[PDB]
């Protein structure tokens, strides 16, 4: 409804509006202008900008891309200074590097497929918070370091009015609240983990600032402990029912085996956006609790896909475990739905489930090189990367690959002399 | 009375609730959310977590265990900087160790026993208050320090005004108000240390933050003077009535006599629950003014289990002085009953009262060998932790144990080798 985002700038009497997207990398981005520009043209031309700005968005001459928002996602942003407004947008022109696009082509071969009609999923991601983070790099040093107020190194050291003595310890301190808490509550928003993401990481930080405080996603963020997480629950339906339940084991069913044998398959390619930095393979590293077992069932707590079992059918699901909070969360939900898509075509299965010691059966995959992962990719190879170009992408990429190597075909020339000397 | 917490909400404008637990080693813990998401389904099922963030609660292939908020038990969270509510919980999937639920079944034993239908103890115990509180340790160097403005170290120093002239002195403060108040009198509370040992252990805390100080349960906090003791009163009852009133010494009973022979034989136990840190064996330490004298009587104060002598019979009860505020709350009420429980069963005997110098008769128990400490532990055994298992507990540790044995089994190859070089 075009007429309810024009009402809600009076509704709201807001002053601006915040235009709001997502890079390839995971983090949100966001650009505002006064609200009196809004008009019928814009509902279906969005914004041209100078894509230039953006090293993979356009080129010198191609200086002109789309921004696209949308009029069923707008909300009042709370958390500024003034009365305003935010909008999430796709972006165009084109264009197939917009995250959220990319997404929705997942969701299009979903249903174009006859499978099934939409996906029931939701996320549980953690997240940490801290008072004095200080990280740097040079020459002749490179450290992290932080510290919070519940952290077990404080109790020992003095304080302005002495020691709270009241300090968390190691791997113990399951004592925060929920829903942390109004980027969910006050919305009562309950929909994925795609559009969802974003005010969740936004709201995190804003909170915690205005509490003299700030919080982040890094998978990894101390040593000897705990980390951010991103495990999720995961759900097919169609004519308004689940398509997972059935009677196989923890009441699951065939096409539930079928998604979870493309899910097993696809581990190795799924890591690149759901493990996205090397925080997140040093907190899928060796340990009692560790998620890296490329594995199903409903008891082995350490097994990657876990059936999450339901007294009622509607609720019988699965449980993904394969990732951290570093991720993109736009791709995530992409290449775990790919995945699914492709293991129901091939009528593959994920073998027995794991109720044995925390790790083995099926783990496997597994052949033991780069050769042979590159193998896979270009066998199955149907299960990863599911349709698309690129097509923007190239042409961009191209725009600042011509730029480099002229420097870089010049400084060879020069180089090629100082070797012939 | 579901009913009245869902009315409370409504009475007090609660935005969050707070669910709220203890640790085996006895600090309290927390968690929240908006209070929307209260509906019939949590006061039957709880709400479901992932137990893989404390390393002795779940395990991978197991990742949800349950928090059972109750419809008793709820407060307005009124330190808060909003409108909010709290609500103490049992923790289940399971389970067996969640230290309320672990104190619930000696409750259910005393019942089911057929020896009493309730228990009517209360406690007494000490705290600490300072103002700037500093303790550090690291490769070079390790110092525990603290001050306050009533200690006797500052009338030496200098201030922004002068000093006040007026700080108390060594053994020589015995001057502060009561009820040190807030989570005791406006609630007019009156029951045992169970559940009202968390609202007094946060609120200390929270009133002396909100007056630029700070709070602690330091059994030993410093050195040539008194410290955080945690002594109690205890009593049984049926129909209405007390069951230690009697006409044997200082108006007890046989079977008061019974509990005592239990708990003079336990006390080489219960200390594990009751002195759980090094600061409660340092406060137990040699002096004129110790509790360590595992004996019983009415005038000998350093005895460990006086009689609380009383005008009405009602009142007779005894007087525990075996531990410090270093100790857990709910394991301490379960082992000190888990001790009396069975000395009304093997018919034993207190021997005679101490009237004589401090201590001594009976102290005795005693063999002096760690061998005959671990006998005793496996042929009484009955009034030492009686009951229950243990099965979550060496569930969830097994699920930690198989990655630290991975570790551990792949380092100790590696040095076998080095070894054999």
């Amino acid at each position: 409804s075009a007429e309810h985002v024009l009402t809600m700038l009076n509704e709201h009497a807001a002053a601006f509006v915040r235009f709001e997207a997502t890079d390839a990398a995971g983090a949100s981005r966001s650009k505002s202008i006064p609200a009196q520009f809004f008009e019928k043209v814009i509902h279906a031309r969005g914004y041209l900008e100078d894509g230039e700005v953006n090293a993979g968005a356009a080129g010198a001459a191609a200086s002109d891309i789309v921004l696209m928002p949308e009029l069923s996602t707008a909300a009042v942003a709370a958390a500024a200074a003034a009365a305003t407004a935010a909008v999430i947008c796709d972006g165009g022109a084109a264009a197939a590097a917009s995250p959220r696009y990319i997404a929705r082509a997942a969701l299009a071969q979903l249903q174009a497929a006859g499978a099934a009609a939409g996906l029931l999923s939701a996320f549980i991601a953690d997240f940490c918070i801290f008072g004095v983070p200080e990280v740097i790099n040079s020459k002749t040093i490179s450290f992290p370091a932080s510290t919070t107020a519940a952290a077990a190194d404080q109790p020992q050291e003095a304080a302005a009015g002495g020691a709270a003595g009241a300090a968390a310890g190691a791997a113990g301190g399951a004592a925060a609240a929920g829903a942390a808490e109004i980027c969910f509550l006050p919305e009562a928003a309950g929909a994925a983990a795609a559009d969802n993401a974003f005010t969740l990481r936004t709201g995190l930080q804003e909170v915690a600032r205005r509490y003299n405080a700030i919080a982040s996603a890094a998978a990894a963020a101390a040593a000897a402990a705990a980390g951010a997480g991103s495990h999720s629950i995961w759900d097919v339906g169609a004519a308004g029912t689940n398509a997972f339940a059935g009677a196989s084991g923890a009441r699951a069913t065939l096409t539930g085996a079928k998604w979870l044998a493309g899910l097993l398959a696809a581990a190795a390619a799924a890591a690149a956006a759901a493990a996205a930095a090397a925080a997140a393979a040093a907190a899928a590293a060796a340990g009692a609790a560790a998620a890296a077992a490329t594995a199903w069932g409903a008891a082995a707590a350490a097994c990657a896909l876990n059936i999450a079992a339901a007294a009622a059918a509607k609720g019988a699901q699965i449980e993904n475990k394969a990732g951290a909070a570093a991720a993109n969360p736009y791709l995530v939900l992409a290449a775990t739905v790919a995945a699914g898509l492709d293991g129901i075509q091939s009528a593959g299965a994920a073998a027995g489930a794991a109720a044995a010691d925390a790790a083995a059966a099926a783990p496997s995959e597994i052949p033991g090189k780069m050769e042979d992962a590159l193998a896979a990719l270009e066998q199955d190879a149907e299960c990863l990367k599911a349709g698309l170009g690129e097509a923007f992408i190239r042409a961009a990429v191209a725009a600042a690959k011509y730029e480099l190597e002229n420097e870089e075909t010049d400084a060879e020339g020069n180089k090629f002399l100082e070797y012939f000397i």
